[PDB]
Parts: structure tokens; C-alpha cells; sequence
């Protein structure tokens, strides 16, 4: 019920994301479902696709409501297509209650599922003007905030097979530790902030800061990688180098289209620490979050061929993306009822002895609303 019994309520695979149990349906039908702040619908697996463990069978449900449209979702990585309904959604370790939301059937996707992975579904928590197929859809979080006394928020604590929490409704202080810093939410479509300042070791990489948000900024846990607009991730790959000497590597690994391999020995304290510093609550005031290598170097554990490790930074011609890479640092505060976005550090990131994934403020900075883009 309390966010007691909601502590630990995510799992997944390294690289598959995290999921939450949910009910569908009556009798109620146990699916598990992508946990998205980076979309809007709530779309599960509703067909054998011989890739999944289970699937909403619409058929077996008395509370099922058929709303006799389709819906087309293709993305830059994949597409998928479905029949919108609603039905009863519960999720057995959140909140006790009950809800109708929308439920997109998936009938066909492609690049959609993940072979291998435990989930069959997505729920994205972004907001209604992003949702397909258009913003009358409400999303699910809307739908329980207004038909229930869960309060307007919820935070994510992402782990790693991988763990971590779900806590809607509210915050659960022994996630985190020090202090909570928010970012106000610029506009409610995706959760967009504005960058201010970026740092690689300490070292400011001296750029326009409406390059850092060209053409936004969102957190997004359905993305893997700390993803950069294409001259942010120029800078800051050649400042990653610089900061690197001890060791040279290839440009197909800076790419993505290598790993690079170390003996049972990796040596952490030879890469920089980024800081991303976010628009404060207050004018002319912000807060830096900083990374360890720990969250930008993924190990990749499915090496057939072969400790290799992916560079988990990226290019983007969408925007920043504080994907897992990011989010795996801190305990991360939907705030929705305020607009904005709590970073906290994480009581469960991976870290050494000799450094921490931090989140630090004050700092005075101007003209941070020049760094938005329009
Ligand atoms: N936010 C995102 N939403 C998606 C979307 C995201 C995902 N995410 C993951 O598989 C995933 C997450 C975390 C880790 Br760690 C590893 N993998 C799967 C299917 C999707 F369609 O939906 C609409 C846009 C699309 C791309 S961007």
C-alpha cells in the first residue's frame, strides 16, 4: 500500500530497461511493463508474438471497453500499431487502487519487443501532448491522479540483472542521500529542462549553452545512454580524450562501434567525472550533477567472441537525453504537481572508494533561460 511495500518494486537485464508488475483487466491478468518517462502511452503486448511470456488477452476481460480506433506509432528504432481500449489497471506493489485507463492492444511492431527480455509492454508517464494519437488520449498517470488520492507525483530509482524503485505517490527519503536539488520542468510534453553548464572533470567545456538543449533536454528512462546534441558530443569526447592521456583507444569505440576489454582491472580513476549543471528553482541560481565513469562505461556482459565495456555516451539529433546512464546516479523526483524534477544522489549507485556520483548547489549562473531553445 505505503511506499514501504513499493521499495523495490522495478526489475530488468542490463540494457532491457526496468519494469513494474501491472494487472490488466477482470479477472485481473499480470503483465510486466517498460517503466517510460520518455513517451505517453500505455501500450502492452496483446498477440503471441513468440518473443513474449504473456500478453493482454482482451477476450477474458469483463471490464474491457473497446474505443474503435486504431493507433500507428513509428520511431526513429522501431514501430508498433494497436487497437485502443480501456480496462482496470492495478499495480500490485504501488498504490492500493484501481483505475480505468487507456490501453493500446499492440497487434503487430516491429524493433518493438526485445528478444530475451521480461516485459511485454510500455507504460510511458510523459504528458498528453505527446501521446498517440493525439493529446485527447489521456496517459495513465493522468488518468490515476484524477480518479484517485494518489498525489501528483512519482520518483525512480534506478539500480543495477538489475533492481530499483518505483515509488508513486510520493518520495522515500532512505533512497537518497544529502539533499534533493530541482529543475524546473519548461513545458509539459516530454519531462524537458534546460542545461546550463557542462563540466568534464572539473574543466568547463565553454560552449553556447543553447547547444546543450539544441533542440531539448528530457529525462527519459526508456533510453539507455547519456545521448548529446552531435557539437555538444564533439566537445566533450575530445575533453573525455584529452582527460584520458594515460591510455589511447580507437574512434570506433568514442563511436559506439567498438568495446574495449580489460582483465578481471579496470581502471576507473583514469576517466573524468561530467557535470551537468540544471536551471535552479530560483533566478541566476543552478546545481551541478556529477557522473562517474561507472555510469558512462556499461559493461557489455553478452561478449561471445571474448570485461569489454561500451561507451554509453552518444550522439543526438533529437536533443539531450538523460537516459539511464544518467538516472542510474540519483534518486529522481517527478515532482508533476510543482513542475519539476528532483535529483538526489542515489543510496544505490555504483561507485568506488574514491569518488561518488554527486548533485551540489548552489551556484550562481545568468541568462540560464538564453540556454532554452525555440
Ligand atoms: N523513451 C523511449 N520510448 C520509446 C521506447 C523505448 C524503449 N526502451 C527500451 O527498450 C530501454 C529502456 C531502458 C534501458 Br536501460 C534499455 N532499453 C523500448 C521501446 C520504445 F518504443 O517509445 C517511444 C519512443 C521510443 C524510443 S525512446
Amino acid at each position: 500500500g505505503s511506499f514501504v511495500e513499493m521499495v523495490d518494486n522495478l526489475r530488468g537485464k542490463s540494457g532491457q530497461g526496468y519494469y513494474v508488475e501491472m494487472t490488466v483487466g477482470s479477472p485481473p491478468q499480470t503483465l510486466n511493463i517498460l517503466v517510460d518517462t520518455g513517451s505517453s502511452n500505455f501500450a502492452v503486448g496483446a498477440a503471441p508474438h513468440p518473443f513474449l511470456h504473456r500478453y493482454y488477452q482482451r477476450q477474458l476481460s469483463s471490464t474491457y471497453r473497446d474505443l474503435r480506433k486504431g493507433v500507428y506509432v513509428p520511431y526513429t528504432q522501431g514501430k508498433w500499431e494497436g487497437e485502443l481500449g480501456t480496462d482496470l489497471v492495478s499495480i500490485p506493489h504501488g498504490p492500493n487502487v484501481t483505475v480505468r485507463a487507456n490501453i493500446a492492444a499492440i497487434t503487430e511492431s516491429d524493433k518493438f519487443f526485445i528478444n530475451g527480455s521480461n516485459w511485454e509492454g510500455i507504460l510511458g508517464l510523459a504528458y498528453a501532448e505527446i501521446a498517440r494519437p493525439d493529446d485527447s488520449l489521456e496517459p495513465f498517470f493522468d488518468s490515476l491522479v484524477k480518479q484517485t488520492h494518489v498525489p501528483n507525483l512519482f520518483s525512480l530509482q534506478l539500480c543495477g540483472s538489475v533492481g530499483g524503485s518505483m515509488i508513486i505517490g510520493g518520495i522515500d527519503h532512505s533512497l537518497y542521500t544529502g539533499s534533493l536539488w530541482y529543475t524546473p520542468i519548461r513545458r509539459e510534453w516530454y519531462y524537458e529542462v534546460i542545461i546550463v553548464r557542462v563540466e568534464i572533470n572539473g574543466q568547463d567545456l565553454k560552449m553556447d549553452c543553447k547547444e546543450y538543449n539544441y533542440d531539448k533536454s528530457i529525462v527519459d528512462s526508456g533510453t539507455t545512454n547519456l545521448r548529446l546534441p552531435k557539437k555538444v558530443f564533439e566537445a566533450a569526447v575530445k575533453s573525455i580524450k584529452a582527460a584520458s592521456s594515460t591510455e589511447k583507444f580507437p574512434d570506433g569505440f568514442w563511436l559506439g562501434e567498438q568495446l574495449v576489454c580489460w582483465q578481471a582491472t579496470t581502471p576507473w580513476n583514469i576517466f573524468p567525472v561530467i557535470s551537468l549543471y540544471l536551471m535552479g528553482e530560483v533566478t541566476n541560481q543552478s546545481f551541478r550533477i556529477t557522473i562517474l565513469p561507472q555510469q558512462y562505461l556499461r559493461p557489455v556482459e553478452d561478449v561471445a567472441t571474448s570485461d569489454c565495456y561500451k561507451f554509453a555516451i552518444s550522439q543526438s539529433s533529437t536533443g539531450t537525453v538523460m537516459g539511464a546512464v544518467i538516472m542510474e546516479g540519483f534518486y529522481v523526483v517527478f515532482d508533476r504537481a510543482r513542475k519539476r524534477i528532483g535529483f538526489a544522489v542515489s543510496a544505490c549507485h555504483v561507485h568506488d572508494e574514491f569518488r561518488t556520483a554527486a548533485v551540489e548547489g548552489p551556484f550562481v549562473t545568468l541568462d540560464m533561460e538564453d540556454c532554452g531553445y525555440n
